[PDB]
């Protein structure tokens, strides 16, 4: 079952195997991945989480984001630890309590504490449109049409060394997949199909690292949405998806009713698909139980291409249709040197005092902020342009910009920029050497906003930048509760922190 849209949640340490080797773990709800937490578009989400962990090594402190939602006016709702708040303790709880006004689609959830969330803490997040311009085009669309993707690690992620090339051993889908290495018939995950019918599937990429090449055998998919925003439709038959994007496709059962491989190829661990690994099954309702025997081709005729998308809805690009065509163009330099990354020189290392709680205290320049030289302020009521050249090592690097969407004006391994019709999403590869992956987004939304690549390993790394949108409107546009107000002070004194 779903919950939400005002649940309680907690989160513990429980040991699971879901590639045949048990390892303990950060759950929420009591599952890997966590419960669908979903509800309809402008509703109240309260989501109460309760903090019940006891072992040190994957960390007993938590905070959660809620990804892709843009948390206007409930800045200190967003959860990255050290940004928006400090960590809740253990045996405590904490509110989140906001608001999801003109959002539609498929998001997700994930601890926003170090890299603890590659430790288990992850779950889809969706909200309904009880008005969908797309819902004449599918049958189905349910908590049986999610399928995450999900890299899975047998070593606790505290202990990956810093800024390495860390490598997974399972691909799980809906939580089920085999272990790369000592591969085990483990059981696979099956979604199931009625014959003649369409399904809105919405993919998600809960990883914390690796994209991966998804496909269907003998099935394309129409792609409906990305990362919450309504697309045109556009039929491909595989998806390159990067860390934390979403898709829905349109599914139709219009294959012999039978058994089909899912398959979810990564770019780094395991490769094919020997033993079952990087794979799960869609079973049509009547076919025998038993695996698929079907082939993937030797090449994807139709691959999706970025800017192949568009929106759906007349969004346009804000600015002016040229490189520099903005209030506030930026363009950041993208390093990494031994084991750090860097943004503008900076390698970004989490403050003491979270950069909200800094803000309201009254620190009104970027230059008064800690980290030095990690917050970069943004003028209100401003088109913000954002050029990120790729080249540092580890990549491709999805890179994701809490409290808003973006137009992406060029993507990756195309030098032509679109100021016309691109597609706006949330979490964006930024290529390859010699690529000028850029953004751009209006700014109507004050607080201090993350900006980081997606793989966990490199923002753990220093791969990451804030934005404090509007700092003079911070504290008007964000009146913070209470329980909020208690959380620096409880954190502090459980661990010894002078502030
Ligand atoms: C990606 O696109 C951005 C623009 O969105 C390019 O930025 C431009 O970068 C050049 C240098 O590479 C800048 O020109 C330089 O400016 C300094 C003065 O600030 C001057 O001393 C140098 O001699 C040179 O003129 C420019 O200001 C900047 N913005 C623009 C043109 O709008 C960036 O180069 C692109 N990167 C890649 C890898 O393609
Ligand atoms: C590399 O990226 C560029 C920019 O996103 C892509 O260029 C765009 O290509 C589309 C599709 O061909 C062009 O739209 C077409 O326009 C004609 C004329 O209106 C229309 O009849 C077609 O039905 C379609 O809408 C679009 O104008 C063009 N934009 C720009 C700025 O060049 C390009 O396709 C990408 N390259 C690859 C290999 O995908
Ligand atoms: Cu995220
Ligand atoms: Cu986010
Ligand atoms: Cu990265
Ligand atoms: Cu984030
Ligand atoms: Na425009």
């Amino acid at each position: 079952a779903q919950i939400g849209p005002v649940t309680d949640l907690h989160i513990t340490n429980a040991n699971i195997s879901p590639d045949g080797f048990s390892r303990p773990a950060v759950l929420a709800g009591g599952t890997f991945p966590g419960p669908t937490i979903a509800g309809n578009t402008g509703d109240n989400f309260q989501i109460t989480v309760f903090n019940d962990l006891t072992d040190p090594s994957m960390l007993t402190d938590t905070s959660i984001h809620w990804h892709g939602l843009f948390q206007k006016g409930t800045n200190w709702a967003d959860g990255p630890a050290f940004v928006t708040q400090c960590p809740i303790i253990t045996g405590q709880s904490f509110d989140y309590n906001f608001n999801v006004p003109g959002q539609a689609g498929t998001f997700w959830y994930h601890s926003h504490l170090s890299t603890q969330y590659c430790d288990g803490l992850r779950g889809p997040f969706v909200v309904y449109d009880p008005n969908d311009p797309n819902a004449s085009l599918y049958d189905v669309d349910d908590d049986t049409t999610i399928i995450t993707l999900a890299d899975w690690y047998h070593t606790l992620a505290q202990q990956e060394p810093i800024g390495a090339a860390i490598t997974a051993d399972a691909t799980l889908i809906n939580g089920l997949g085999r272990s790369f290495t000592n591969t085990t018939a483990s059981p696979l995950s099956v979604i199931t199909v009625q014959s003649g019918k369409r399904y809105r599937m919405r993919l998600v990429s809960i990883s914390c690292d690796p994209n991966y090449l998804f496909s269907i055998d003998g099935h394309d998919m129409t792609i409906i949405e990305v990362d919450g925003v309504n697309s045109q439709q556009l039929t491909v038959d595989q998806i390159q998806i990067f860390a934390a994007q979403r898709y829905s496709f349109v599914l139709n059962a219009n294959q012999p009713v039978g058994n089909y491989w899912i398959r979810a190829q990564p770019n780094s661990g395991g490769q094919g698909f020997d033993g079952g690994i990087n794979s799960a099954i869609l079973r049509y309702e009547g076919a025998t139980v038993e695996d698929p025997t079907t082939t993937a081709p030797t090449t994807f005729s139709n691959p999706l291409v970025e800017t192949d998308l568009h929106p759906l809805a007349d969004l346009g690009v804000p600015g002016q249709p040229f490189r520099g065509g903005a209030d506030d163009p930026l363009v950041l330099n993208l390093a990494f040197a031994n084991g750090r990354f860097s943004i503008d020189g900076v390698s970004f290392v989490p403050p003491t005092v979270p950069v909200l709680l800094q803000i309201l205290s009254g620190a009104q320049n970027a230059q008064d902020l800690l980290p030095a030289g990690s917050v970069i302020s943004l003028p209100s009521n401003s088109v913000i342009e954002v050029a990120l050249p790729a080249g540092a090592a580890g990549g491709p690097h999805p890179f994701h910009l809490h409290g808003h969407n973006f137009a992406v004006v060029q993507s990756a391994n195309n030098a032509t920029p679109n100021y016309v019709n691109p597609i706006w999403r949330d979490t964006v590869s930024i290529g390859g050497t010699g690529d000028n992956v850029t953004i751009r987004f209006t700014t109507n939304n004050p607080g201090p906003w993350f900006l980081h690549c997606h793989i966990d390993w490199h923002l753990e790394a220093g791969f990451a930048i804030v934005f404090a949108e509007d700092i003079p409107d911070t504290a008007s546009a964000n009146p913070v509760p209470q329980a909020w107000s208690d959380l620096c002070p409880a954190y502090d004194q459980a661990h010894n922190i002078s502030t």
